[PDB]
C-alpha cells in the first residue's frame, strides 16, 4: 500500500510521524492514500515550478540577478521557506513563483505548459511524473538549481 | 495570529492536535499560516463544489436520483469519505464532483463560476469567502444538503 515513492517516516530525534515521497521529496502529515491497480504514471503532465538558483547552477544568472551568489544551502533555505508559506495558506504558488522564481517562466506565474518524458532534466521529470494532479513536490535538485513543482494537469 | 476562523484544536479522547476553521469546517494537521494585515476577504471568488443531498434537502431530487432517501447522517458519512479520498491523493476533486455531486454543476465538474456575496445560501457563501485560493472546505451544511467547496480563484 501507499502510492509510488511514498513511505511513513519519522523526524530524527523526535516522535513526529509523517509521510515522505522519495521521488518528489514531498513531506506531509496526511497519509497519501486510503483500490486502483496497474495505473502506472501519466504519459503527459502540466506543471508550474519555482526555481531558486545558487552559485553552483549551470548558469548562475537569471532575470532576478546577473550573478546568483547564494550557496546551495541558502537556496534550500529559501525553498523550504516558500514551501512553508504555501502550506500555511499565507501565500499562493503563482504569486510566489511570479516574484521569486529564477526561471523565465516566472513571467507566466511559473507555468511550464504540458510535457512528456525526455524534455526536462531527469530529477525534475521524475518528480513531475510522480505527482498526482494538484500535488506539490518538496525540494527537487537539478543542474539548474532547486525547484518546487506543482502539478496542475 | 491564525487567519479568519482558524483555531488549534484536539480530537476528543485523543492527543491528536490539528487546526480547524470555524467558518469552512476544514480540518488539517498543518498550521494554516506562518505579516499581512487589513486584508479582509476577497470581494469575488470562483469555486467548485460537490453536493450530497439527503431526505431533508429542500428539493430531495437530482440528476442522480428522482428521490434522495439518504439521511443527513449518511450524507455526512459520504462527504467525509470524499474529503478523505481527495486528501489522500487517490481521487481528484473534479472527477469526484462529476460522478457524485447531486448538483447539476456536476456537468461542469462542479465548477460554479465566479460570484460575489448575495448569490449563494449564507453558509455556502461564508465558507467560500473564508477560503484562500486553492483551499478546500470541510462539510458545509446548507438547505440544499452538505457541500465540499474548492476555491479555484
Amino acid at each position: 500500500k501507499l502510492p509510488p515513492g511514498w513511505e511513513k517516516r519519522m523526524s530524527r530525534s523526535s516522535g513526529r510521524v509523517y509521510y515522505f515521497n522519495h521521488i518528489t521529496n514531498a513531506s506531509q502529515w496526511e497519509r497519501p492514500s486510503g483500490g486502483k491497480n496497474g495505473q502506472g504514471e501519466p504519459a503527459r503532465v502540466r506543471c508550474s515550478h519555482l526555481l531558486v538558483k545558487h552559485s553552483q547552477s549551470r548558469r548562475p544568472s537569471s532575470w532576478r540577478q546577473e550573478k546568483i551568489t547564494r550557496t546551495k544551502e541558502e537556496a534550500l533555505e529559501l525553498i523550504n521557506g516558500y514551501i512553508q508559506k504555501i502550506k500555511s495558506g499565507e501565500e499562493d504558488f503563482e504569486s510566489l513563483a511570479s516574484q521569486f522564481s529564477d526561471c523565465s517562466s516566472a513571467k507566466a506565474r511559473g507555468d511550464l505548459g504540458a510535457f512528456s518524458r525526455g524534455q526536462m532534466q531527469k530529477p525534475f521529470e521524475d518528480a513531475s511524473f510522480a505527482l498526482r494532479t494538484g500535488e506539490m513536490s518538496g525540494p527537487v535538485f537539478t543542474d539548474s538549481g532547486i525547484h518546487i513543482i506543482l502539478r496542475t494537469e
